[PDB]
């Protein structure tokens, strides 16, 4: 049989073979030895700061392999244009130690890096991405204002629509453009006398830093945090988001009237932007990310992970399940009719969401795109199947091959 | 190097240093993660046209023999020295040797507690082997794989057991059960390509029939058994219907579930994989325990290509089939969990749940983090098919390995 990895759907007992991995340039943490698949943070998915710009070598052999796959992705390998190109950046890095993009390859790289991302299982919308290009912004101030513009864009409402802001990348001799947030809308999480934590416990550090840096805190369970933006050797400035450019949605659930009393709610827009684009060698510091959200994002895993709001049991008692047992399935019970609320609710405030179901069926028409397209799709098992309902959906019963392919998403240190 | 393990629900942190014990290779590498797959040719065990080299087999066996006397703390002692000797002689002169009861008991109990994808862990010390080594023919492999399950079974109240039968000899073909296990539903292929009852058993159902079975027309009939003797045809054997401790599936409020006519085994018993201990490979050695709710009630039950039965429930329980996001399925499937768990405890029948489960197997990680230094866990397997973040296990990174004595899987006889 081919020298590749042979792949298989169990429910629909096709096989195909996975030829892109052969691509692969950067190593990822398995051996022989051992899988070490399940880590979220192995060494091998982060990219460590830089003290010095890269061997102007690594860097020009990525350069040229990224140049190679945007003439490709166009039609002119070979051409003038290409060689002439390849040409201008190997003079670039001999004299600067770095190049610059042209705007055309930068769209063409943030588009490669989600369609290259093995955790996002919403890659079959990797074509429809609006990139705004902020390589010219020169202050935190700026930062900010492209931020908020970058946020009315994509809520538009409630008609979601994916998007990235590209902000200068990573010079040598010069601080990095940074947005400490993980996100661009996160949940404040107080710090309580007790111990216990008020608010999103994931989100306790950040919320400490922005006091530390002049915040002046709430005290609810859903208060939106304040930006911490940091332009190049600057100290980061605190902003803040104006409500109304913030949609959030409050839960209710479609039968069940109590629901509505909880007070829980979720904000509409998930925008990464602690994650550092690479293209070509070249590191993009920040660059926020988003698109909508799967329901199980916040009906399982934020709302019910026992580290994050945990209202598993809250929601149980009020439906009257017995807690005392595991085998009565109040888990089970309770996390359905949350995650039913989410979609429900979202629905109701004409916000864009897609269920687990659909976005895997979706993500099934996706995989077999890229099959054709690409001969293979780096995709984490982990990741794209459903923290709820698993063998429910398609994608269980699909084996992957996961590996790292450049332009990509990657981890990077916490600028504090 | 040393995995750094996390547990991102408490914050916790382990370093797996028991993979370091791992000789034999997963089918990952560093350009690639294949952790997903399901059958790799690493984990297997094919047939072969000559013997294990005496090197490989001798350093297997000794290290064998070292894991066992260390397990006695008689570590150092004469007897071991001994063993040793012994394993050495028989295999210089033969290219093979062959083990001592107590010696295959440590064997069996280790190959359980090294199994990757388990999540029963906890129980692997509590484990029943019987030794079938002594069978030379199907027949007899009947009667002890009847014992087995009648011990198992145990009236309700089960009981971990395996059967060893003799090893594979370079000289002749392999001791095999051709039944996947020893307790199955038949599928027949019914004319427009479609299937009655499971369709993952269409198969050994035409097998079994090939070979002189009279079938049914049932949902749920079960299959007789097809042994295999050496270099012989295999034989057909139909299993004494009390032996075969049977659930059916009611539902604790839904008065109309009962009424699909659902039921299943209350037995669990592997036939087909490999038992591979100190170089020797047991190609016939039946292993079972009990089931954990979500293997029947979501996976054998709701598999798309399998019963297929979530739609039907959803529409008893008239439920909005129409769209994805009324969530029908997930409602339809929590339900058909319930149900069986409430039907094998109505029954006399043990099982655990999810919850129950990975519980456990969060207890047998800090317990096996204490004893080896870590634990070899495929978490795909670990996280049960439902409700998946909401177990611990979830939230646990696992490192996973290959560590010998071990359970792997091997080519169908046919
Ligand atoms: C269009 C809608 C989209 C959907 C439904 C979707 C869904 C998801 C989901 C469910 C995850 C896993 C979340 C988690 O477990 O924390 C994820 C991860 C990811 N998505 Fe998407 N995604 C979408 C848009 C985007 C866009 C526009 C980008 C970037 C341009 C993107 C980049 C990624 C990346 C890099 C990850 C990995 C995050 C990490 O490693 O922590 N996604 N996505
Ligand atoms: C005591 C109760 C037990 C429970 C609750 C349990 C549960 C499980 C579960 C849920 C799986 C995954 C099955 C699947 O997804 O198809 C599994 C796999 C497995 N179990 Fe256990 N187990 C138990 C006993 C045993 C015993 C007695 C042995 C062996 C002596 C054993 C050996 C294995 C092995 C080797 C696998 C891999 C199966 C495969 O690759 O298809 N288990 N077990
Ligand atoms: N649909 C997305 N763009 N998801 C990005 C990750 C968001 C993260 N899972 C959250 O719940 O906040
Ligand atoms: N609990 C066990 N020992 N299970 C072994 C595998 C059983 C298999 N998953 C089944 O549904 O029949
Ligand atoms: C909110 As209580 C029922
Ligand atoms: C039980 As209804 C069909
Ligand atoms: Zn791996």
């Amino acid at each position: 049989g081919p020298k590749f990895p042979r792949v298989k759907n169990w429910e629909l007992g096709s096989i195909t073979y996975d030829t892109l991995c052969a691509q692969s340039q950067q190593d990822g943490p398995c051996t022989p030895r051992r899988c070490l698949g399940s880590l979220v943070l192995p060494r091998k998915l982060q990219t460590r700061p830089s003290p010095g710009p890269p061997p102007a070598e690594q860097l020009l052999s990525q350069a040229r392999d990224f140049i190679n796959q945007y003439y490709s992705s166009i039609k002119r390998s070979g051409s003038q244009a290409h060689e002439e190109r390849l040409q201008e950046v190997e003079a670039e890095v001999a004299s600067t130690g770095t190049y610059h993009l042209r705007e055309s390859e930068l769209v063409f790289g943030a588009k490669q890096a989600w369609r290259n991302a093995p955790r996002c299982v919403g890659r079959i919308q990797w074509g429809k991405l609006q990139v705004f290009d902020a390589r010219d912004c020169s202050s935190a101030q700026e930062m900010f204002t492209y931020i908020c513009n970058h946020i009315k864009y994509a809520t538009n409402r409630g008609n979601l629509r994916s998007a990235i802001t590209v902000f200068p990348q990573r010079a040598p001799g010069r601080g990095d453009f940074r947005i400490w947030n993980s996100q661009l809308v996160r949940y404040a999480g107080y710090r309580q006398q007790d111990g216990s934590v008020r608010g999103d416990p994931a989100n306790v550090e950040i919320t400490e830093l922005c006091i530390q840096h002049g915040w002046t805190p709430g005290n609810g369970r859903f208060d939106v945090l304040p930006l911490l933006l940091q332009a190049p050797d600057e100290a980061p400035e605190l902003f803040v988001l104006p409500p109304e450019l913030v949609l959030e949605v409050p839960l209710e659930h479609p039968t069940l009237e109590w629901f509505a009393a909880l007070g829980l709610r979720w904000y509409a827009l998930p925008a990464v932007s602690n994650m550092l684009l690479e293209i070509g060698g070249l590191e993009f510091s920040a660059a926020p990310f988003s698109g909508w959200y799967m329901s199980t994002e916040i009906g399982t895993r934020n709302l019910c992970d026992p580290h994050r709001y945990n209202i598993l049991e809250d929601v149980a008692v009020c439906m009257d399940l017995d807690t005392r047992t595991t085998s009565s399935l109040w888990k089970d019970k309770a996390a359905v009719e949350i995650n039913l609320a989410v979609l429900h609710s979202f629905q109701l405030a004409k916000v864009t969401i897609v269920d687990h179901h659909a976005a895997t069926v979706s993500f099934m028409k996706h995989l077999d795109n890229e099959q054709k397209a690409r001969g293979g799709c780096p995709a984490d098992w982990a990741w794209i199947v459903p923290p709820i309902s698993g063998s429910l959906t398609p994608v269980f019963h699909q084996e992957m091959v996961n590996y790292i392919l450049s332009p990509a998403f990657r981890y990077q240190p916490d600028p504090w």
